[PDB]
């Protein structure tokens, strides 16, 4: 309809945001995920992941919608790479599927896959994309799983240490900077606490598991998985190489419902849980102080040399932040463990004195709280002796079921990033040490558990034919950078 093409002045409202409102090199950029854009995911060699076996359980993604082509990224890297760099962005977080890599996780390299991955990186570097690649976003290759119960074996560090090191041989050259890890949190709690995510295992669930332990099971391997990889970069690649290692973690700023005491510590405590569980261990060689004295013996123990391999396995760390909720003490606490979600002890709240901490996106968890990231950020700088920091992911999504002409005109999403990218510029001009910000995601994308239900994209896909469709939010980017 003619109305996609309205001039939105929401576009031309920067609000004060410039390059010259960052620090000298400031990157900015988009991030996606190699199951959530590529496509041929039973193709090309590509083995099958976690998600594949997943997904093939009726009802678990709405209109049982598949990733098998998704958007198609694997053709159309090149229309997506000439998107991005039209709209002014410096750099891409991409991730590189495991499986896609080596089908059964170890052993015989799939080449039509590690071609795959050289075309794309060539590609952005010759229009002049940084690459920022990710090892990992939630697709553990089938074979590990059906092996040892992949995240949950003490034969996955090295598994994942051995995949780790082909990259940076194969790809190090010009890929500079890397992550291990998207999100372990969401890996053990949505994977093994309460089965959202493949591979779907919790206390009572089809697939069997245990919410009690196996969530601090996996997190501890995924936490020794990083820790083999960072070894391996930094003992064989990295001065070579002159490339960064990371790790990616999402971050909810808690807020205390009240100045009491208890409100204060419940805070603290989901802190704990959430980014704590991760960042504690890397930056201090232990875990939280809650959640040992909580979690106690359903915790696993670091050796002393897995401390030491531990602590320090990072260049920088990605803060993945959306959104905050405010937390309340939720009175005595029941002594029976149920789950790592119930170990924290706290209670959310959305509103205070009859006002929504922030206007709900179209996901159930995602409140628009821009002043969120500001606290968080300014939270890893006072907590964690002022690590140098990406805002490696930030956005928000529309409904599914919106047409190319409305889809497109999300002033909504303007005001979002406006907001959020403000408060950021507040905490760094405060003293955080923030080198990148990149949003989530270019497109609109195969979001998880809601398939295409959900749109993050400031590029709109009409499913049916894939074409791209910009939003205002990209060419409000597109004036804000230049
Ligand atoms: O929900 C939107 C996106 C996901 O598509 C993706 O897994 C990303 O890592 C992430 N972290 C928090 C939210 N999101």
């Amino acid at each position: 309809a003619p109305f996609t093409y309205w001039l939105n002045p929401e576009i031309y409202d920067a609000g004060g945001l410039s390059r010259r409102a960052f620090p000298e090199g400031f990157v900015f950029g988009t991030a996606a995920s190699a199951y959530q854009v590529e496509g041929m995911a039973k193709q090309g060699g590509r083995g099958p992941s976690i998600w594949d076996a997943f997904i093939e359980k009726p009802g678990t993604i709405p209109n049982n919608a598949t990733a098998d082509v998704t958007v198609d990224e694997y053709h159309r890297y090149k229309e997506d790479v000439n998107i991005m760099k039209n709209m002014g962005f410096d750099a891409y977080r991409f991730s590189i599927s495991w499986s896609r890599i080596f089908p059964n996780g170890t052993g015989m390299v799939n080449q039509e896959g590690v071609d795959y991955y050289n075309r794309l990186i060539d590609y952005m570097v010759k229009k002049g994309i940084k690459p920022y690649a990710n090892l990992y976003h939630y697709d553990l290759p089938l074979a590990l799983h059906e092996q040892y119960l992949g995240w949950l074996s003490p034969n996955i560090v090295e598994a994942f240490a051995d995949y780790a090191d082909f990259c940076f041989q194969t790809f190090g050259d010009r890929v500079k900077d890397w992550f291990t890890f998207n999100e372990p949190r969401c890996v053990a709690a949505l994977g093994y606490d309460n089965g959202f995510h493949a591979p779907g295992r919790c206390s009572g669930c089809d697939a069997g598991g245990n919410s009690t332990t196996e969530p601090y099971l996996a997190a501890h391997h995924l936490i020794l998985s990083h820790a083999a990889a960072v070894k391996r970069y930094r003992e064989k690649y990295q001065l070579y190489q002159k490339g960064r290692i990371g790790i990616l973690l999402d971050f909810v700023w808690y807020e205390p419902f009240s100045d009491s005491n208890a409100d204060r510590a419940a805070a603290q405590r989901a802190r704990d849980f959430h980014l704590g569980w991760f960042l504690d261990p890397i930056i201090h060689g232990r875990y939280p102080y809650s959640m040992l004295e909580i979690v106690k013996d359903r915790m696993p123990t670091f050796s002393d040399e897995e401390s030491r391999m531990v602590k320090d396995s990072i260049d920088y760390v990605g803060i993945n932040h959306y959104t905050s909720f405010y937390m309340k003490d939720p009175g005595p606490w029941n002594l029976t463990p149920t789950s790592y979600q119930d170990d924290w002890h706290v209670g959310f709240a959305y509103e205070r004195n009859g006002v929504p901490i922030g206007a709900q996106a179209n996901s159930y968890w995602l409140y628009i709280v821009p002043w969120g990231i500001n606290k968080a950020v300014t939270y890893v700088k006072e907590t964690y002796g002022n690590p140098t920091m990406i805002l490696s992911e930030n956005g928000m999504d529309q409904p599914g079921n919106v047409s190319i002409t409305q889809g497109v005109h999300d002033t909504v999403r303007i005001r979002y990033y406006r907001n959020y990218i403000t408060e950021l510029k507040k905490a760094i001009d405060d003293g955080a040490k923030v080198i990148g910000y990149f949003a989530w995601s270019l497109l609109d994308n195969f979001e998880w558990r809601l398939g295409y239900t959900s749109r993050f994209g400031i590029v709109y896909v009409d499913y049916k034919t894939l074409k791209r469709y910009p939003k205002d939010s990209a060419f409000w980017f597109k004036n804000m950078l230049s």
